[PDB]
């Protein structure tokens, strides 16, 4: 786990802003730092600094497509650098994500696992996702967009929310009440009433659900 210096990125991003986020210099400056390969996690951290958390999420969406494009591209052209080595290994979105066994929980080891080149793909793909956001401008939320539905399980959804919050720009405290707050934010009245009727002795993304589930039980 190698923490990158945001101060440096901040200075670079500062120039981008001064030059205009919608300006070309952005790609130049961004390409300057990104000139080299990096991790996907840091990519978000970097972009987050360059672009607020609002547009950050938008970058994720574009990043997803950009990443997918690389996967399909590699699939179409058995000569992609993001590929293990040949058309045998073949690149994967998950792999580029770093969820591959041996890569999860290990950034350095993950990069060392991923041949030299795929990183660049992420860097470029990230740059592409950036321009996508620069073009757009929608104040969307990470968890704000996440809403609990009747079609989707409460726990299943809660996981998606928790996972979102976990990978969101929140302080060391908002990562608990925000998730639960989300539930009592919209969700349903039945569930809402459960949370609202919940005890004031617990307020974490675990006991709240555990309690709700404990209450839900199985009448029928």
């Amino acid at each position: 786990w190698t923490p990158l210096e945001p101060k440096l990125i901040t200075r670079l991003a500062d120039t981008v802003r001064t030059k205009g986020l919608r300006s070309p210099i952005t790609m130049a400056e961004v390409e300057a730092l990104m000139s080299s390969p990096l991790l996907p996690h840091d990519v978000t951290n970097l972009m987050r600094v360059i672009l607020g958390p609002a547009p950050y999420a938008l970058w994720m969406d574009a990043w997803g497509v950009q990443l997918q494009t690389v996967i399909a591209a590699a699939t179409r052209d058995p000569r992609h650098p993001a590929n293990g080595q040949g058309r045998g290994e073949r690149t994967n979105l998950d792999r580029l994500k770093g969820l591959a066994d041996g890569m999860v929980g290990n950034p350095q080891g993950q990069a060392a696992l991923l041949r030299p080149g795929e990183l660049v793909a992420i860097t470029a793909s990230a740059l592409q996702a950036f321009r996508e956001v620069a073009r757009l401008a929608e104040p969307a939320g990470p968890w704000a967009d996440i809403t609990q539905g009747p079609s989707e399980s409460f726990v299943d959804f809660a996981n998606r929310l928790i996972k979102a919050v976990e990978g969101s720009d929140l302080p060391p405290s908002a990562r608990a009440p925000v998730i639960i707050d989300c539930f009592r934010q919209k969700s349903q009245p039945d569930i809402q009433q459960l949370i609202r009727a919940a005890p004031s002795t617990l307020t974490t993304p675990g006991e709240i659900i555990k309690y709700v589930l404990d209450r839900q039980k199985i009448a029928p």
